[PDB]
């Protein structure tokens, strides 16, 4: 019997590459705030934890600051996929699965993992999905090119993202291709894609 | 209702510093194997992640392999206070606590973990406690003089640990007294204290 067992309405995961529009998206059922749970925006723990902002430090130093940056991002979607609620309905932008998939994968690629701290987080992935009930009924698919996504990162102009390089988002990019279209991964819950390009 | 909640029997830790003779201790059970569920010797594991030597990586480069080798020794305890079993007594040499409370700490206060990777570490310490049950009725503190473990653990002579001080020893004594003897540390299951030098 796994943590949060039974406690989860029907849940609704929303992803997409960096500036894909995933809060804008989210933020169309505001009004709802009554009947849905809503978990929008969690970069904004990433960038002051305490007051420390590791989204900021893993950018500088990823060699160093990559692998607990990506242990804190596990951390808080886990809290946020287990979240007590009484609603019937449950959105959440982001999941374990992109931090899994996506950037821990794209991190072990460029080399900012090495391949103990690589090993260390698959590992503890692998005792999350024994461990720890994630209520997964829908992925929405924010669909952009790279080029669109890299325009929106600039518009917001985070401080932290702004030596993002378009080739980071293209390598991103292949990589919700390959879990959420291609299924590359063994996560088998229904996909809606959706055109983001506007 | 947390994970493992009600799996697991009466269940002891063995605890001490480095070198206090934790596993020597936990090896005069052998013969009882089948009666007791007994895992010891948890750092084989550390020393070797499909043959990465996360041990060794630690002890070399602190500042950038503190974080992910204390996020694996949390993990594999984890696995052991979770790992389920049919005997009615389990004994483990070491537990999630002491991974938290002196080595966790002392890397923090030498400056080996950042504050940041401190506070990474802790906040999973903080949902450990709210999802994950941890089983302990009684640890055993082989409590030992820094000098003493100095000198096991050369014995020993475990290759990542040939450049370790006797400063850092007494650094992590000091821990194990503030937690297993002061209660400085919110854990309050029974401590018995052995001589074990
Ligand atoms: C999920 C995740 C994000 N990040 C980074 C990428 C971003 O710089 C930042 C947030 O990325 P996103 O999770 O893509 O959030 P966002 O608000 O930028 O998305 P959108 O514009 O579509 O609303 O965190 C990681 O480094 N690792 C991860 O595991
Ligand atoms: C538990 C723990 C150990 N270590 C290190 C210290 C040691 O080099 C090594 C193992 O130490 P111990 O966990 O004390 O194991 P040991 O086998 O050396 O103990 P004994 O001789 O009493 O049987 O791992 C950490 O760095 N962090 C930790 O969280």
């Amino acid at each position: 019997t796994k943590y949060a067992e039974g406690t989860q309405p029907f849940t609704v995961l929303i992803e997409g590459n960096i500036g894909s529009g995933k809060t804008t998206y989210l933020n169309h059922f505001e009004k709802y705030k009554n009947d849905i749970c809503l978990l929008t925006e969690p970069v904004e723990k990433w960038r002051n934890v305490n007051g420390v902002d590791l989204l900021e430090l893993m950018y500088k130093d990823p060699k160093k600051w990559a692998m607990p940056f990506q242990s804190y991002v596990t951390l808080t979607m886990l809290q946020s996929h287990t979240a007590p609620t009484n609603k019937k309905l449950k959105i959440m932008e982001r999941s374990i699965f992109s931090a899994r998939y996506c950037f821990v994968e794209n991190m072990r690629r460029n080399g900012s993992l090495e391949q103990g701290m690589y090993n260390t987080l698959e590992e503890w992935y692998k005792f999350i999905e024994e461990s720890i009930h994630v209520q997964a009924d829908l992925i929405i698919y924010l669909r952009t090119s790279p080029e669109v996504a890299y325009e929106r990162i600039r518009q917001r102009a985070r401080s932290e993202e702004s030596c993002v390089p378009l080739k980071y988002l293209q390598e991103l990019h292949e990589l919700h291709e390959d879990w959420l279209i291609h299924q590359r991964r063994p996560q088998s819950c229904k996909v809606l894609v959706l055109d983001a390009d506007l």
